[PDB]
């Protein structure tokens, strides 16, 4: 059976549109206002050039500290996210903010040479750029094989802002309090999802699509914890703060 999407599955999608239209800048016109990129030259890729350098940096992180301050507009909007304890709203979007930025960096992901293309040259971004902000191929290989994988299912923009409030709204985040009302939140969204598939979605690939975006929620987990990881090492370099933003500093410390 293909039910048809209720008034009020109806209005969920186009608030999450709105959303997202509000929150996220196709034209990248903000970039320029960030701290300045800095390629040195690392043919090599070494380890101990990059973090005395780390001169991608301070680019990157305000990019990174940006894009936070975006999900943190974008998952207000989510139907629901308001009814929710101002504790269980930090406590969510603070795990999912790596998560969600990755989700909606594929919008400027390219597969001509495998790159997130923000407009210039200078906002062209490469494996070899994350090298030279601290982090190594053990999350940049997995992260980039993640966004072919998702551009290669060719989602509509109606489900990719649903798979970034599902992803924002998930129960089995560490320290939440009312898992049953966030789950709730999210089923309604599930729901949505579904029935959008079922009902807009032409074929081919009409079902398993709902199967392979969650699959994505679930490549995302193991992202994140590699993003952790590095994270952590990255904090123990000497000056490494001053590179990075207040925010990001919380979100991530
Ligand atoms: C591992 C990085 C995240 C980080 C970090 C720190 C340095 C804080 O550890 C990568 C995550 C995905 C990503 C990238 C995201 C790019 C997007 C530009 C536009 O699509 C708006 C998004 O909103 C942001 C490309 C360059 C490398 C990264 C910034």
């Amino acid at each position: 059976l293909r039910p048809k999407l209720s008034e009020e599955q109806q209005r969920i999608i186009a608030i999450l549109l709105d959303a997202h239209h509000k929150t996220y800048d196709p034209t990248y016109s903000d970039f320029c206002q960030f701290r300045p990129p800095v390629r040195v030259n690392d043919g090599g890729g070494s380890v101990t050039l990059e973090l005395s350098q780390l001169s991608m940096l301070p680019h990157l992180a305000d990019l990174v500290s940006y894009s936070i301050q975006k999900v943190i507009g974008f998952a207000k909007m989510i139907p629901g996210f308001r009814d929710l304890t101002s504790e269980d709203q930090i406590v969510l979007l603070k795990s999912s903010a790596i998560e969600v930025i990755m989700l909606r960096s594929n919008e400027s992901f390219t597969m001509d040479d495998m790159s997130w293309t923000c407009g210039n040259q200078d906002y062209k971004y490469r494996v070899s750029d994350v090298t030279k902000a601290g982090h190594s191929l053990e999350l940049i290989e997995p992260l980039i094989k993640f966004q072919v994988g998702l551009k290669k299912l060719n989602l509509h923009e109606e489900e990719h802002v649903l798979l970034m409030a599902i992803c924002i709204v998930s129960p089995d985040r560490p320290g939440v309090q009312d898992a049953a009302l966030i789950e709730a939140i999210q089923d309604r969204l599930s729901n949505t999802l579904q029935t959008y598939i079922r009902c807009r979605h032409p074929p081919p690939g009409s079902h398993l699509l709902y199967a392979k975006m969650i699959q994505k929620l679930a490549d995302l987990r193991s992202l994140n914890e590699e993003h952790s990881k590095q994270y952590r090492c990255l904090s123990f370099q000497p000056e490494c703060s001053m590179k990075l933003t207040p925010l990001v500093l919380e979100v991530f410390g």
